RNA sequence: AGUUGUUAGUCUGUGUGGACCGACAAGGACAGUUCCAAAUCGGAAGCUGCUUAACACAGUUCUAACA
């Protein structure tokens, strides 16, 4: 009695709920939920058709079978395998079959990336068919049944069938029953003809012991077969484990055109940087021939090695354990990494059209134009790099930085790479998308802050110079910013995010933000353009990815696509996105039709009256900062002109490609940066505006402590900081503003904070002091906010508004459960236990500053 | 394998429709006197001293078990 079927016995008797249990012990579970949701409303993008499409992801990352040429799906069903096959390199032709019918599932007809390769045909049993030459075979066929000699016979039935397609290609058939010694037999004659491995899919469920036989790798069938047999015993008794949790597949969308996707680099622009990088990887540099790269180049790869909850915090929180947003959070490796950036970085957007590009032109020469009426370009200097990088103004590592800034050679490292510049030529500025590489990365920084600084350091994009941009203004004042905006005459105020900003700007985008170099002096030009057309137009990029024999770095690089981690991102950003709402209102206002879009030269007299006539008033309803926009048109046909935005390219995000935007009316609602805003009264009759947003993320972030250092005077400290924050800038929430009371109160008073909370631009940081919060709150809405004409202090925390509690619950409070109440009397306890964990320092109870307490 | 459904009760929304209103407050929540609401009284309407409906349609209301 082999060790399958005494396991297929024990699980045949097992009960309803032991079943339901034990079928989801310990396995990776994807959530499709939202695809659920999705395909029952009726997308036809991003979204798998199944949770076949995951199921074949986790073989084809581990190189375990490698989809090539023309791709023929046995038993595709609904076609999650061959929709997931339709967007990879190699693949040229998907051809599926399935039985279909009455009891079975049929294909479901979509437009994710790749469609207008795949071929579907119903109503065909595969087992009557005319084999065909494939160069990959994937089969998903089986019936999974309580008796395990039926089975058997289905499996030795499909293995049978499936033989005569096997010459030598690329394959992945699914067995559902490989504990039974024909089959074994058969499984052991098959690998000898034919090669590969048996493997176990972890995204399987429990209640099978279902495996998959596969033509890259090798091993031993018998061993492997008792291997998950022996898992599946173990799993019978281990204690229940929660599933864990994996996130759906992402599919893109569009046709797909294998003979446009390979892009060919100026190497006589990328070659010094490649050669570098060789140089000093050369033990194990060598050209790897399996790269997943479609849209990108590739260049090679070098091998290298592959690289927690607060507790202060948690500790004064407990009753947002059991929320799951709260937990989510909390929950990079080279896997997720790789999936990433196959989903969101590896497309390519088509070019616009011959219209639009020359508006696009018009657009940016008059933006250009406006932005410096009053201001000019400058060079930066070192000092103001240095002084920036010692007040620490993404990551901790800022100590290394400041040494190297402090240090002599390194300034002669960037002397000379900036030689090389004026040159024409880049020797060393390559950035990751994860001490001399140290030194080369931070040079390279310097150098792009030194030739498109002033874009920051002289507030090119600041509401009062912009008439659009929101630089300087800080949480505090994005809500009156917002406000003053609706009083404005017009339709509605559309947010229409946009799905990966950074990775869908046209060669047409760079060479637009490039005019800017038409207004400098020539010292200043060279080394401008220098930049832009030698580090942004043409980027090298590192990237991990897992192989079989460990981590390789690759070397990519590629021209579009505007790298997240560069200075001046943030301001060509928003410029791209001023002037794209600049031609989306264009259009909606009727100026910009389609066929003034398809011909190749549109007459621009109209276009420039336009303008000059009407932008800047247009360009103060709204309100931009990177990719996040609130745009108040005059009518509501800017929710139908959508031609100009997706011919560029920016495709809204969650959102049918041309179902018309939906803008709200109430702007306390209206999105922005990832904020909406309130608009409180006080006792005295005077209105305050504030930021809001669901509470769970904020108790989230306050408990993932980020290498804050393990030292608890440093996560105190944090802790003490989030606190701050939350008292400053969103203390209008019960919960909140007790959470902060009650920590404000176990940390000791003398204690600085440090390890700033957030990363975001519009963050002051008022909150990094020592002081009595209340005179800080009031510097920053009383005193210093132009929007209150009334000056008259706040003289204690009861004054200080709150939000309406029905308001209050709906952005995820949890005022009325059981649960916080009793947390919310005890806090004395929990108070009382930090302050003995800490030590013997001195305590303030700030619990007396609410009238529960007192 | 992928897919994954019924049954009964309960919370929304709407309509039909006489189909509700006010005062009040036990108690709870909240910590800004800020909100819930039993029980009671008063009125309103219906069928004669008693009642505050019932049904319909839809849910990612919740519940509870069955394929
Ligand atoms: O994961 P999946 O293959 O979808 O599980 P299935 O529901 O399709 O069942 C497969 C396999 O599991 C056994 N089984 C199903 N339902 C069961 C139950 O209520 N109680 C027991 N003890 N076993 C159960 C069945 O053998 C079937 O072949
Ligand atoms: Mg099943
Ligand atoms: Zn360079
Ligand atoms: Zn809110």
């Amino acid at each position: 009695e082999t060790l399958g079927e005494k396991w297929k016995k024990r699980l045949n008797q097992l009960s309803r709920k032991e079943f339901d249990l034990y079928k989801k012990s310990g396995i990776t579970e994807v959530d499709r939920t939202e695809a659920k949701e999705g395909l029952k409303r009726g997308e036809i993008t991003h979204h798998a058709v199944s949770r076949g499409s995951a199921k074949l992801q986790w073989f084809v990352e581990r190189n375990m079978v490698i989809p090539e040429g023309r791709v023929i799906d046995l038993g595709c069903g609904r076609g999650g395998w061959s929709y997931y096959c339709a967007g990879l390199k190699k693949v040229t032709e998907v051809r599926g079959y399935t039985k279909g019918g009455p009891g079975h599932e049929e294909p479901v007809p979509m437009s994710t990336y790749g469609w207008n390769i795949v071929k579907l045909m119903s109503g065909k049993d595969v087992f009557y068919l005319p084999p065909e030459k494939c160069d990959t075979l994937l089969c998903d066929i089986g019936e999974s049944s309580p008796s395990p000699t039926v089975e058997e016979s289905r499996t030795i039935r499909v293995l049978k069938m499936v033989e005569p397609w096997l010459k030598n290609n690329q394959f992945c058939i699914k067995v559902l029953n490989p504990y039974m010694p024909t089959v074994i037999e058969h499984l052991e004659r098959l690998q000898r003809k034919h090669g590969g491995m048996l493997v176990r899919n972890p995204l399987s469920r429990n209640s099978t012991h279902e495996m998959y036989w596969i033509s890259n790798g090798t091993g031993n069938i018998v061993s492997s077969v008792n291997m998950v047999s022996r898992l599946l015993l173990n799993r019978f008794t281990m204690t229940y484990r929660r599933p864990t949790i994996e996130k759906d597949v992402d599919l893109g969308a569009g046709t797909r055109h294998v003979n446009a996707e390979p892009e060919t680099p100026n190497m006589d622009v990328i070659g010094e940087r490649i050669r570098r990088i060789k140089e000093e990887h050369s033990s194990t540099w060598h050209y790897d021939d399996e790269n997943p790269y479609k849209t990108w180049a590739y260049h090679g790869s070098y091998e290298v090695k592959a690289t927690m909850i607060n507790g202060v915090v948690k500790l004064l929180t407990k009753p947002w354990d059991v929320v799951p947003t709260v937990t989510q959070m909390a929950m990079t490796t080279p896997f997720g990494q790789q999936r990433v950036f196959k989903e969101k970085v590896d497309t390519r957007t088509p070019k616009p059209m011959p219209g639009t590009r020359k508006v696009m032109e018009i657009t940016a020469g008059w933006l250009w134009r406006t932005l410096g009426r009053n201001k000019r370009p400058r060079l930066c200097t070192r000092e103001e790099f240095t002084k920036k990088v010692r007040t620490n103004a993404e990551e901790n590592q800022w100590d290394s930085a400041r040494a190297a800034v402090e240090d002599e050679e390194f300034w002669k490292l960037v002397d000379r790479e900036r030689e090389l510049h004026k040159q024409g030529k880049c020797g060393s500025c390559v950035y990751n998308m994860m001490r001399a590489i140290w030194y080369m990365w931070l040079g390279a920084r310097y150098l792009e802050f030194e030739a498109l600084g002033f874009l920051n350091e002289d507030h090119w994009f600041s509401r009062e110079n912009s008439y659009s941009g929101v630089e300087g203004e800080g949480l505090h004042k994005l809500g009156y910013i917002l406000r003053d905006i609706s009083k404005i005459p017009g339709g509605a105020m559309y947010a229409d995010d946009t799905a990966g900003w950074d990775t869908r700007i046209t060669e047409d985008d760079l060479h637009n933000e490039e005019k800017i170099t038409q207004q400098m002096d020539p010292e200043h030009r060279q080394l401008a353009n220098a930049i832009f057309k030698l580090t942004y137009q043409n980027k090298v990029v590192k990237v991990q990815r897992p192989t079989p024999k460990g981590t390789v770095m690759d070397i990519i690089s590629r021209k579009d696509q505007r790298g997240s981690g560069q200075v001046g991102t943030y301001g060509l950003n928003t410029f791209t996105n001023m002037e794209a709402q600049l031609i989306r209102q264009m259009e909606g206002e009727g100026v910009l039709s389609k066929t003034d879009l398809e011909n190749p030269h549109l007459l621009e007299k109209k276009i420039t009256q336009w303008l000059e006539t009407k932008g800047v008033e247009r360009l103060k309803r709204m309100a931009i900062s990177g990719d996040d926009c609130v745009v108040k048109p005059i009518d509501d046909r800017f929710a139908n002109a959508l031609l100009a935005l997706n011919d560029m390219g920016k495709v809204r995000k969650d959102i049918p490609q041309w179902q018309p935007s939906k803008g709200w009316h109430d702007w306390q609602q209206v999105p922005f940066c990832s904020h909406h805003f309130h608009e409180l009264i006080m006792k005295d009759g005077r209105k305050l505006v504030v930021p809001c947003r669901p509470q769970d993320e904020l108790i989230g972030r306050a408990r993932i402590s980020q290498g804050a250092g393990w030292s608890l005077k440093e996560t105190a400290c944090l802790g003490k900081a989030y606190a701050q924050m939350w008292a400053l800038m969103y203390f209008h929430r019960r919960d909140l503003r007790l959470a902060s009371n009650a920590i404000c109160s176990a940390v000791p008073v003398h204690w600085v904070p440090t390890s700033r909370t957030t990363w975001s631009i519009h963050a002051h940081h008022q909150w990094m002091t020592t002081e009595d919060m209340l005179t800080v709150w009031n510097r920053v809405w009383i005193e210093d906010n132009p929007w209150m004409e009334d000056k008259t202090p706040v003289t204690t925390w009861e004054d200080v508004p709150y939000l309406g509690k029905r308001e209050d619950q709906w952005c995820g409070s949890l005022i009325g459960l059981t649960s916080r109440a009793t947390w919310a009397q005890n806090i004395l306890t929990a108070i009382q236990q930090v302050r003995s964990l800490i030590g013997n320092e001195e305590f303030l109870d700030y619990m007396p500053s609410m009238k529960r307490f007192r």
